[PDB]
C-alpha cells in the first residue's frame, strides 16, 4: 500500500505532464497521495495562470463575511455577519491596515502560533464564496474554469444526464481569515489555486480516520451535535491542533505558496487560515473514486448547510432513499 502513513505529498509535474488532468490526478493517487487527504501541486516553472494582476482591482465583492468567534482559543465556532459591498481594492487597503494587517513574526510556525493563541479575539472580513476566475482563457493546463464537470463524470460512469452546472469560486483573505472542519458537498473532490499573495496554512484529517474527528467533534460541540446529525456541513466548528494532538486525531498540516495548487480528496477533513492579504480560486470535481464516497456522503438536513442548486441531482441519483428529507431541509 502507497503512503501507509498518510503523508501529505507534493508534486512537481513536468510541463508534458500538466497536459493531462485527469491522468495526473490518476497518478498521484497511484503514489498513495489521496490517503492524506490533500496533496500540493507545483505547476512547471514554464506555467503561467495569467499574465499580470495589476488589473483586480474592480472586482466586487457583494457581500464581506466578518467572521465572529465564540469559544476558547482552541475550540471554537465562528459566525458570519455580513457587511456592505466593497471592491478588492477597498478590501485590500483594509487587509493592510493596523487594525487587520498580519503582525510581525519570525516565521510561518511563529505565525501559526500567534494564530491559535489569539485568532478568537479578533473577527476578520473574508471575501468569500464569489463565482468567477482569474485564469486567462489561453491558460489550457489546469485552468479550473475549464475542468471537465461533475455531471459530466457521473453521466459517464452512470450513464445518467442530469441537470446542474460547476462553476469556480473566488475568495480574497485577509490575517485570520479562517475556513473551519469540513469535508466537500457530496464529499467531492477540490481544487484550490492561490492566486497572489500570502499563504494559506491547512490542517487535514486522513479520509480513512475522518470518524474520529467527527466523534471528537460531537464531544466538543454536544448542543450541536444535537440538532443536527451532520453538523459539520454547517462550517463553523474550529479545533486547533494542540486539541486534535490531545485526542489522539491523526492529521497533517502544511502551509500553500502563491503559485501553488492544493487537491483536497473525497471525505478528507480540512480547515485552515490565511496569513495575511491573499486571492485562491476553487471548484469542486469528481473522477470515478469519487462515484462510491458520494453514495455514502453525510448530509445535513435540519436546515442549516443550504447548499447549491446542482447537488439536488447529485442526492437524488446517488441518494435516493435520502432524498425526500434532505430536500425538506432545503425548503
Ligand atoms: O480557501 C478557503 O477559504 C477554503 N477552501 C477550501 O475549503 C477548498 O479549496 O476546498
Ligand atoms: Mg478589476
Ligand atoms: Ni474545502
Ligand atoms: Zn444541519
Amino acid at each position: 500500500a502507497q503512503n501507509p502513513n498518510c503523508n501529505i505529498m507534493i508534486f512537481h509535474p513536468t510541463k508534458e505532464e500538466f497536459n493531462d488532468f485527469d491522468k495526473y490526478i490518476a497518478y498521484m493517487e497511484s503514489q498513495g497521495a489521496h490517503r492524506a487527504g490533500l496533496a500540493k501541486i507545483i505547476p512547471p516553472k514554464e506555467w503561467k495562470a495569467r499574465e499580470t494582476y495589476d488589473n483586480i482591482s474592480e472586482i466586487l465583492i457583494a457581500t464581506p463575511l466578518q467572521q465572529v468567534a465564540s469559544g476558547r482559543a482552541g475550540v471554537f465556532t465562528q459566525y458570519h455577519k455580513k457587511k456592505k459591498a466593497m471592491t478588492v481594492g477597498e478590501y485590500r487597503h483594509l487587509a493592510n491596515s493596523k487594525k487587520y494587517q498580519t503582525p510581525p513574526h519570525q516565521n510561518f510556525e511563529d505565525l501559526e502560533r500567534k494564530y491559535w493563541k489569539n485568532r478568537i479575539y479578533n473577527s476578520p472580513i473574508y471575501g468569500a464564496d464569489i463565482s468567477g476566475s482569474l485564469f486567462d482563457e489561453n491558460t489550457k493546463q489546469w485552468n479550473l474554469g475549464h475542468l471537465g464537470t461533475i455531471q459530466d463524470l457521473l453521466e459517464k460512469e452512470c450513464g445518467v444526464v442530469i441537470e446542474g452546472v460547476n462553476t469556480p469560486y473566488l475568495y480574497f483573505g485577509m490575517w485570520k481569515t479562517t475556513f473551519a472542519w469540513h469535508t466537500e458537498d457530496m464529499d467531492l473532490y477540490s481544487i484550490n489555486y492561490l492566486h497572489l499573495g500570502e499563504p494559506k496554512t491547512w490542517y487535514v484529517v486522513p479520509p480513512e480516520h475522518g470518524q474520529r474527528l467527527e466523534r471528537l467533534a460531537r464531544e466538543l460541540f454536544p448542543g450541536s451535535s444535537r440538532g443536527c446529525g451532520a453538523f459539520l456541513r454547517h462550517k463553523v466548528a474550529l479545533i486547533s491542533p494542540t486539541v486534535l494532538k490531545e485526542n489522539g486525531i491523526p492529521f497533517n498540516r502544511i502551509t500553500q505558496e502563491a503559485g501553488e495548487f492544493m487537491v483536497t480528496f473525497p471525505y478528507g477533513y480540512h480547515a485552515g487560515f490565511n496569513h495575511g492579504f491573499n486571492c485562491a480560486e476553487a471548484i469542486n470535481f469528481a473522477t470515478p473514486r469519487w462515484i462510491d464516497y458520494g453514495k455514502m456522503a453525510s448530509q445535513c438536513s435540519c436546515g442549516e448547510a443550504r447548499v447549491t442548486f446542482s447537488m439536488d441531482a447529485f442526492v437524488r441519483i446517488l441518494q435516493p432513499e435520502r432524498y425526500d428529507l434532505w430536500k425538506r431541509g432545503q425548503d
